[PDB]
């Protein structure tokens, strides 16, 4: 019976598409700023809690965002995204490409589509994610583990992150 912090997702294996819907108690302004900086996203987004490092981020219509997550011992993951249209905070789409290192991008790794939509419902902001790409086997393993680890880490990290952003630290409350 919870209203805010709602979690709902649907996957269509036949159509090979992934739909994730989430509801948070915050204005589009604050939410948009969170997706406008990879540093903020690194705080919660990007599963595998360890060390995330953004190689570069050019805020431009034809700009691109390159980042790679680093895990424990031997384990690294590289990814790259290309922005096509920015458009007002309303809604926009981009492209998600897989990377194995720097920008080698192997042929066995097809590009993926990821459209981002921001809907403002009064004092509650709702965000809809649309991701779809080939490689069903990898999709089933990445979505199952990514969804379980992503929502658990995102829910815990996001909860603390929202509190820090909203309630600003000032001094200890006493007397």
């Amino acid at each position: 019976m919870r209203t805010d912090l709602a979690l709902d997702f649907s996957v269509n294996k036949e159509n090979k598409t992934i739909t994730i819907k989430r509801e948070f108690a915050a204005v589009r302004a604050i939410v948009w700023e969170a997706f406008t900086r990879a540093e903020i996203l690194d705080q919660w987004w990007a599963p595998k809690p360890w060390k995330a490092k953004t190689k570069s981020m050019d805020f431009k219509e034809g700009g691109t965002w390159l980042y790679a997550m680093v895990g424990p011992n031997g384990e690294e993951h590289w990814s790259i995204c290309e922005y096509a249209i920015i458009k007002p905070i309303e809604r926009f789409t981009g492209k998600d490409g897989f990377t194995d290192a720097s920008g080698k991008l192997n042929t066995e790794m097809p590009r993926s589509n990821w459209d981002m939509r921001f809907i403002d419902k009064g004092e509650i902001t709702e965000v809809q994610y649309h991701i779809s790409y080939d490689d069903v086997a990898q999709l089933e393993a990445t979505i199952q583990m990514g969804f379980k680890e992503g929502i658990t880490m995102a829910m815990e990290n996001l909860d603390e992150l929202l509190v820090s952003g909203k309630k600003l630290e000032h001094h200890h409350h006493h007397h």
